[PDB]
């Protein structure tokens, strides 16, 4: 079922492409247009094979001439684009790692909304990017139930998918109602283990049982019971196991709803998202704010950048 | 005829396990008992695991956790059994390195009674741990004869045991002869290619061989001939071909003779022999002192450290 | 065609080799004779084997010791020799690489006369032994269309050679005609991208279609219209797509022309060619100087020195 919005350009010309690259940046001025245009028409893997014949043509650097040549948020998704795939969230968590300045909301986003195949990638990605061990870097910058929840998926030893025990279902949805709303206080452990270590077809379950047990639903429980980066962290968790599109639909959502936009967010999203699931992220999207992503980016975003992101994300008649 | 004292625990649930260690730390106090009953049970390997499951229901680091609620020596060899196999010889031997300040007893002890497969494992492990050269941090804390040998061992390089020449074991019985005791002065290099390269079981013949030319075993040569450092190595090499079994059970006879204990020794011993050879060492222990290793810690130790110290070694009725 | 001057010895004993070296430097004084004598007639796979025999044998470091009993440029082409020949280049680079102090001769000269898979080769030991990325110093210490030129060589990305399209012949023969000698001003861009990245064969005919075009050859060309860093390199690459071994005898008639000798280049040049093409290296500088190489190394140099490279060269009778 899960689909991008991006994928490899047929009859791809690396050289060709490299070189109508170099024509826009060449001399004075620069043709944006032409850039944004070429770029969000290729994959990821064909963008990097873009800046190796740039650099064989013409021995430039790709990317450090788009960063000279180009500016403002144009320049940052565009970065964000010719990032290599299997980088870019390693990049995006090491650089929300920065003293008690670090950047939470990065944090839970991409570690509970990613697979633990997709962790196991990450991890391996950042130590040999930055030569420091992920997990050691998180419990550096975090504290409390956080650190410890964030370090649980990080192990990405969630269990598989097998066939479902009933029996465990209700023993897990009582055990959360125990460890919640009928304690004084909060068993956070008991929370952390069940939410983060049980697979995702078993918790669904669980999801179900314990709004029939409590009447509430697990959300709602979360929110009585927790705060601060904690409560978001569960949050993210529980709302990736229902639907990580739906999850990441919401994210998009609240990042350009009010005043402004929180831009880092969005590009993030978009990129990262673009060819894996960003499709099935506009479905989500359209279902539950009855609006387009499309028409909510239009409105939003200016200039260049708002060309490039509607072009990343189609879906003009969502 | 090898064998341990610690083996892999039949039917190990590692996440039950987890579960024991985390009961035995949460909240006030701490059960050292249930710790040390447990982790004495399962075989390294099995510690790992035990780890692993911690992390992953709890979110927390379990040697850190026991490094914050255990103290002293007990402390020390929790910590010390935690440590993988593969890594414990370089960790020791890590520990050793430290200026004019640095522990020869250790180098020595190691170095000398690893056989050339373990000295390949240790360099390579003690390299992606540490990033250095375990040779050269060696080169660079040692001087004269002392550091030649123990670069020669460090080569991991000596002959392979094949076919006895008897005509080569009169060559090298009497160069030894004329190298040391019928010189004025001694020629080192000569012991050093000699012990250090010739294969286990061609030595083991020259030591005979020398004793029936010179009326001396080549130990006594050895003390006649050199001192300090140097000596050292040379006898426990020349130990070590003869038995190694034999030369760590005098190690840890002399860690505990005289007044008070070389805790540092018995824990090293104990711990990195465990699974190899921990056996082999009690029966030497018994024959060549008429008491047991056992009864030995037994009377040199107190408290949780005694208790996980003698069952690690076993043996009462040795 | 291509030969050495340099082979595996036949009948090599690394460690009687080793004791004859150990013998050489042991007490008062050095016996140079028996040490240049000896590593000119083995090869580099055989340099290293009697390394790891001395350090077994004796727990010395050979080219340390080397380094202890031997002085002047006699110890420079040693330790030059002892280095392993996957090494050499990228040591040299390494060496050349030092701010505005950089050596760009050398830098030319080696990027220039490596082939492609040289190259990759040259990367990959560069970053393993130093911790860097050569394309990343090489651009730190160079700027303009020199550096340009060096990080399209350095892509080590030439098209194959394959079947001669005549049209591309012509087209690109003209090409360069249009972008300098019919040009103010230079567009140094293309010269760049046709002699970095086309094959080997194709870039042979058309030097020699350029020559019927414009009635210069391409060498008179790059003089009239470049000048400085990117003159010297754009000639080096020419001179290398011509003939690998007559840049290389050029390189070293150069080195020895006027008064006194460019050592670093003749220690590095017979070296760094010693088992692949210096056989053809003399050959051609036979052919274009007249003169043998052996005879003019013969003029230059002194001492222990002149014996070890004319031991290395061979050639008296060229
Ligand atoms: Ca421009
Ligand atoms: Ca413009
Ligand atoms: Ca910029
Ligand atoms: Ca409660
Ligand atoms: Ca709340
Ligand atoms: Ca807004
Ligand atoms: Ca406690
Ligand atoms: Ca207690
Ligand atoms: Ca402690
Ligand atoms: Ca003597
Ligand atoms: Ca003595
Ligand atoms: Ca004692
Ligand atoms: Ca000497
Ligand atoms: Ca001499
Ligand atoms: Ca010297
Ligand atoms: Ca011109
Ligand atoms: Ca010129
Ligand atoms: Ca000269
Ligand atoms: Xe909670
Ligand atoms: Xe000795
Ligand atoms: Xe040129």
């Amino acid at each position: 079922a899960l689909r991008g919005t991006v994928t490899d350009f047929s009859g791809f010309d690396g050289r060709a492409d490299a070189e109508v690259l170099r024509k826009a940046m060449k001399g004075l001025g620069t043709d944006e247009d032409s850039i944004l245009n070429l770029l969000t028409a290729r994959s990821n893997a064909q963008r990097q094979q873009i800046a190796e014949e740039f650099k064989t043509l013409f021995g430039r650097d790709l990317v450090n001439d788009m960063k000279s040549e180009l500016t403002g948020k144009f320049e940052k998704l565009i970065v964000a684009l010719m990032k290599p795939s299997r980088l870019y969230d390693a990049y995006e968590l090491k650089h929300a790692l920065k003293g008690a300045g670090t950047d939470e909301k990065v944090l839970t986003e991409i570690i509970a909304s990613r697979t633990p195949e997709e962790l196991r990638a990450i991890k391996q990605a950042y130590e040999e990017e930055y030569g420091s061990n992920l997990e050691d870097d998180v419990v550096g910058d975090t504290s409390g139930y956080y650190q410890r929840m964030l370090v649980v998926l990080l192990q990405a030893n969630r269990d598989p998918d097998t066939a479902i025990d009933d029996a465990q279902v209700e023993l897990d949805a009582q055990a959360l109602f125990q460890a919640g709303e009928l304690k004084w206080g909060t068993d956070e452990e008991k929370f952390i283990t069940i939410l983060g270590t049980r697979s995702v077809s078993h918790l669904r379950r669980v999801f179900d049982k314990y709004m029939t047990i409590s009447g509430f639903q697990i959300e709602e429980t979360i929110d009585r019971e927790t705060s601060g980066n904690l409560e978001n962290l569960l949050l993210a968790v529980v709302k990736s196991i229902r639907s990580i599109p739906a999850y990441l639909a919401e994210t998009l959502y609240y990042a350009m709803k009010g005043a402004g936009t929180d831009d880092h967010t969005l590009i993030r999203v978009i990129v990262s998202r673009s060819e894996i699931d960003l499709f099935n992220i506009r479905k989500e999207f359209r279902k539950n704010f009855a609006t387009s992503l499309y028409s909510m980016i239009k409105g939003d975003t200016s200039g260049d950048y708002k060309k490039a992101l509607l072009l990343l994300c189609g879906g003009e008649d969502d």
